[PDB]
């Protein structure tokens, strides 16, 4: 239920589309055609809009509007674009800070896995991000 995390969630609601901002280089998170997925500073790209969906409270999907992709992270803690939502599209949305969105893998909670962007732009693999990284700390704007 609460799978072994905290419980503060951020304001806001899923009704449009956003932006997923990255603090730590100032990327938009990004979801390649080709299921590549990474971050991008450019404002005007046509990846970097989200859907996102609340499975249940605190769990969402992060959907690409252009491709349509989910967002996953892999067995080996790697970010990808998936074509159908499975098990590993799931992500337990929370509160950091008392300000920025923090998006921790729900198949590896237990890891404290989360999505998480480097200054170079690349993602972090799961293993590498932890909690107090500028990585994993982002801002929802509207598109």
């Amino acid at each position: 239920h609460h799978h072994h995390h905290h419980f503060n969630l951020p304001p806001g609601n899923y009704k449009k589309p956003k932006l997923l901002y990255c603090s730590n280089g100032g990327h938009f998170l990004r979801i390649l055609p080709d299921g590549t997925v990474d971050g991008t500073r450019d404002r005007s790209d046509q990846h970097i809009q989200l859907q996102l969906s609340a499975e249940s409270v605190g769990e969402v999907y992060i959907k690409s509007t252009e491709t349509g992709q989910y967002l996953a992270m892999d067995t080996d803690g790697l970010v990808y674009g998936s074509q159908t939502p499975n098990e590993e599209c799931l992500f337990l949305e929370r509160l950091e800070e008392n300000h920025y969105n923090t998006y921790i893998s729900k198949k590896h909670a237990e890891k404290n896995w989360f999505v998480g962007l480097k200054k170079n732009g690349s993602c972090k693999r799961g293993p590498r991000t932890h909690y107090g990284q500028k990585a994993i700390l982002f801002l929802p704007l509207p598109v």
